[PDB]
């Protein structure tokens, strides 16, 4: 009984309805940004990739509720571990495969961090995170194909921290945008 988006655009409508209020219901949020099947056709024009890193791509600033973005993974291409600014993140796949690692958080003591989960992102599934549950790495499974993801993080935020996998310190890091609409940002 999800109701399913037919393309892109029907998600981003119903994204606006889902959190224009005071409560957002995750499951529901998830559930439909699952059920919407990613068709490239209608996501393409957001698909700037870079040799090095990989990219992120805002498609839509959601009435300043939420960003909708989309990242791109190059070949290998991966992410430091980081938490997510006190905002729900949703992240669903449109093509290729992500590994999460789910992270514990570091105390004060300096030590090797410990992961809690492990899993890979299969075709077209959305997962959830949140501060509370814990710090993540994403990366591409694949060292030969393209990864492409769909993120929707509320409150949008521009900020989070980078942690040493070694030790637990942490590093403030300001997120940039690749391209917004579209267009190639000034980088
Ligand atoms: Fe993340």
């Amino acid at each position: 009984e999800v109701l399913k988006p037919r393309t892109l655009a029907d998600l981003i409508r119903i994204l606006h309805q889902l959190f224009a209020g005071d409560e957002v219901n995750v499951e529901e949020v998830q559930a439909i940004m699952e059920a919407y099947e990613s068709d490239p056709t209608e996501w393409a024009m957001y698909a700037k990739f870079d040799q090095y890193r990989y990219t992120r791509n805002l498609v839509d600033q959601g009435n300043g509720k939420f960003n909708l973005m989309i990242l791109c993974w190059g070949e290998g291409h991966g992410s430091s571990i980081h938490d997510h600014t006190n905002s729900h993140c949703f992240l669903k796949m449109l093509q290729g495969n992500l590994k999460e690692t789910l992270f514990a958080w570091p105390d004060k003591k300096s030590n090797e961090m410990v992961k809690k989960s492990e899993r890979v992102l299969r075709e077209n599934q959305c997962a959830y995170i949140n501060d509370s549950v814990g710090l993540h790495r994403v990366e591409n499974i694949s060292h030969t194909e393209p990864a492409v993801s769909l993120h929707l993080y509320s409150p949008p935020f521009d900020t989070c921290h980078a942690f040493d996998q070694r030790t637990g310190h942490k590093n403030k890091v300001t997120m940039t945008f690749h391209s917004k609409f579209g267009i190639r940002t000034p980088n």
